[PDB]
């Protein structure tokens, strides 16, 4: 099946038949347990939504390509409220040249460390066979409404032997979303007066993307084989007003319809893997080197965010990222048959932000040991982590997997992250999953560093309306979260029925701080000795839910396929406020109709459940009017097929949200001086759209 209890498997032929615009993430929520949210619930950057699994947040998402982790984003400020102005890293890769994508959740998942506490997303990419093979895909969308962005795809592939024991595989891919309106707001913001009258909320960016990747494989030995492969991608936006307060300026204008950020990324990775008798054997070399160049922007107050006038022009954060990790697989016959595997990984992020660290102490007076001006663009961490996998076959049918992760942060320090996963045969046609695991979390470099300063005069202080500056911590603990797991699913004969509950008990969650540490001295005015907050670890959150799936074969022909997120509890336990916005549920239905030999046919549902915004504001008060708005309940429906025109040649078409339900970004959640709030009307819903594409294969 393509989903057992904790895991789901998208395949090439499901990509096929609901093609992306552009972005993967459009196919990848379409999983149980998979949201598509911001990190908090601020609603700042709203439309820049990115994989939420369990409701744990988009941070605690980790993306691999074939294995290997995705870090691009982490070069990208994170801001007061846990959100950066970042598409996400789910646009690495081009639609058509993946041949899989895995997604685990929770318990599932904590084996793999680091910032998977909410689940693993595994993009794989088509490989070299015995032959040459190699296609050609294009995708076109036509939306009914002109102010939303049409999307544009080319992507080729070729792959193929060169000797008897040399493989290579190469793709490239060319797209554009164009950026909705600047204007497509207009008429649904949420009420601005005084300095704020005619301020927009902005439609989604649009995105340029260019990918190239080359790969060879060598097999210099029967049970030897050794990869190397080098990536080059470059994703420039088209700027539609965007800016964390929804406030504006004359250089925010300027630049409507241009490019004002470009994500380079640059990955070689050298890979050697071993199959013998004892087993089997994996080790990598990753270096990822991701430089994000974007125009300067403001770290105090309404300014966090919106482009600096007085410091006009671009400024390069650069991520160099450097990942190695080992692993054996072991065959055990012993008193209980098993497989053993034991692994190292070891990781750097080296990060040079030469914008992020300039905030300056003149109008809320200086902080003993923070240099005002000309403080260090610098920071890095490594973890080294050992850990074992004990894959253990009590009696056929039942697994018990036991495993130790151990990691060392060079300043966080030691992590102890255990695990438990059982799976059950009750019948021939029904198992049951439970789980239990402690994931692990190392802050991010921006939430660590001593130098990275954000300011405000009060609006965006806890509990005061006093000047306040937030400062990075060194001193934080790692976030943990015991991801508890139990689910049964019948399968037989593509009959599938299953329901997973899910609770994530979340410790020392990190957040903007609720209390001043310490207090600067000086400073201008009203505004001078502000309180000095940090990054804090909140004690207890909890995450709670159900996954559920369930496939019918109504004839031969025909198959009715339904997945089911629904998101029980999601509490800062602290505040008592949501950790994200998600909706209550969200329902997947698909109708796959082979009508043909050659014409296969699909039909769409997704219902979206309620959506509630946050209580609390910046102040920690509760909010009033309009930022108390909710989003009903809405569906969206789909129609598309795939007509095969021979073995080399296929074409797609269809419909987007047939019945034009359409959604449009209020603004953010809470009310500021002259911007009411927009409480959970936070994103566009784009409207009906028509999509055609192309594919051509040997
Ligand atoms: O969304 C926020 N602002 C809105 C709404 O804020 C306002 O409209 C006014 N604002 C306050 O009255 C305010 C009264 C008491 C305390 C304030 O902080 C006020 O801002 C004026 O500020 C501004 O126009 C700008 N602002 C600064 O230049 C600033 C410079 C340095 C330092 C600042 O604080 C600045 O605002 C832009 O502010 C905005 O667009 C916002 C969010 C998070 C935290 C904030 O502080 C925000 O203000
Ligand atoms: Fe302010």
């Amino acid at each position: 099946t393509k989903q057992a209890p904790g895991v789901s498997i998208i395949t090439a032929e499901d990509i096929a038949k609901r093609p992306p615009s552009n972005d993967l993430s459009q196919i990848i929520r379409t999983m149980p347990g998979v949201n598509l949210t911001g990190n908090s619930s601020s609603g700042q950057r709203g439309n820049n939504r990115q994989i939420d699994i369990r409701g744990m947040g988009p941070e605690n998402t980790l993306i691999l390509v074939d294995g290997k982790p995705v870090s691009s984003r982490n070069s990208v400020r994170y801001g007061w409220r846990g959100e950066r102005d970042s598409r996400g890293d789910t646009n690495w890769v081009p639609a058509d040249q993946v041949e899989r994508i895995e997604v685990i959740r929770g318990p599932a998942a904590a084996r793999y460390g680091n910032g998977a506490a909410g689940g693993v997303v595994n993009i794989i990419t088509k490989q070299a066979g015995a032959e040459t093979h190699g296609n050609l895909s294009v995708y076109s969308n036509f939306p009914q409404h002109k102010a939303e962005g049409a999307s544009e795809r080319m992507s080729f592939g070729l792959n193929g032997p060169l000797t008897e024991n040399l493989s290579y595989r190469v793709y490239g891919n060319i797209a554009k979303t164009d950026s909705d309106d600047w204007d497509i707001n207009a008429g649904h913001e949420s009420n601005r007066t005084g300095k704020q009258a005619g301020t927009l909320p902005a439609g989604r960016e649009g995105v340029r993307n260019k990918d190239i990747d080359g790969l060879l494989s060598w097999r210099l030995t029967p049970e030897q084989t050794l990869e190397f492969e080098a990536g080059f991608s470059r994703q420039g936006n088209i700027y539609t007003g965007d800016t964390q307060n929804t406030n504006s300026n004359n250089y925010v204008k300027q630049m409507l319809g241009h490019e004002t950020n470009r994500m380079y990324r640059e990955t070689y990775s050298v890979t050697h893997r071993g199959e013998w008798d004892f087993g089997s054997s994996l080790a990598y070399l990753q270096y990822e080197k991701t430089r994000n160049s974007r125009i300067n922007e403001g770290l105090a107050g309404g300014t966090e965010g919106i482009f600096d006038p007085n410091n006009a022009g671009f400024y390069t954060a650069t991520l160099r990222d450097l990942t190695a990790h080992g692993e054996v697989n072991l065959p055990l016959h012993l008193g209980y048959e098993q497989t053993l595997t034991l692994g190292s990984e070891w990781t750097e992020q080296k990060l040079d932000d030469p914008s992020s660290n300039t905030q300056n102490t003149e109008e809320g007076g200086s902080i003993p040991g923070l240099a005002g001006k000309n403080r260090s663009s610098s920071s890095s961490a490594r973890i080294f982590s050992l850990f074992a996998e004990d894959n253990i076959e009590l009696m056929p049918g039942t697994m018990l997997t036991p495993g130790l992760r151990w990691d060392h942060h060079d300043i966080v320090g030691d992590n102890w992250s255990p695990s438990l996963n059982l799976s059950h045969a009750l019948t021939e046609r029904v198992t049951l999953k439970a789980g239990i695991a402690r994931a692990y979390k190392a802050p991010n470099l921006y939430q660590l560093n001593p130098d990275y300063l954000l300011y405000s005069a009060g609006q965006g202080c806890y509990g005061q309306s006093t000047s306040c500056y937030l400062r990075g911590n060194d001193g934080l603990k790692a976030e943990t979260s015991v991801n508890k797991e139990l689910g049964i699913e019948y399968s037989h004969d593509g009959l599938v029925a299953g329901l997973t509950y899910f609770r994530n008990d979340y410790k020392n969650k990190i957040e903007s701080g609720l209390s001043p540490v310490d207090h600067a001295s000086g400073g201008k005015g009203d505004y001078a000795n502000a309180a000095i907050y940090q990054w804090e670890n909140v004690p207890k959150a909890v995450v709670e839910g159900l996954e559920g799936t369930l496939t019918l074969p109504l004839a031969d022909g025909l198959k009715w396929s339904n997945n089911l997120t629904y998101m029980l509890q999601s509490k800062n336990k602290e505040t008592g406020d949501v950790l994200s916005v998600t909706p209550r549920y969200t329902l997947n239905s698909m109708l796959d109709w082979q009508a043909t030999d050659d014409l296969s046919l699909q039909a769409t549902v997704t219902w979206y459940g309620k959506q509630k915004p946050k209580k609390y504001d910046y102040h920690g008060d509760r909010v009033t009017g309009s930022a108390n708005d909710q989003l009903s309940p809405y569906a969206i429906a789909g129609l598309g097929g795939t007509y095969r025109l021979s073995k080399n040649l296929s074409l797609g078409a269809g419909v987007d949200n047939l019945f034009d339900k359409r959604l449009f970004r209020a603004g953010n959640a809470q009310g500021v001086v002259g911007i009411d709030g927009a409480g959970a009307a936070t994103y566009n819903e784009p409207g009906r759209t028509f999509y055609t594409s192309l594919t051509a294969s040997f």
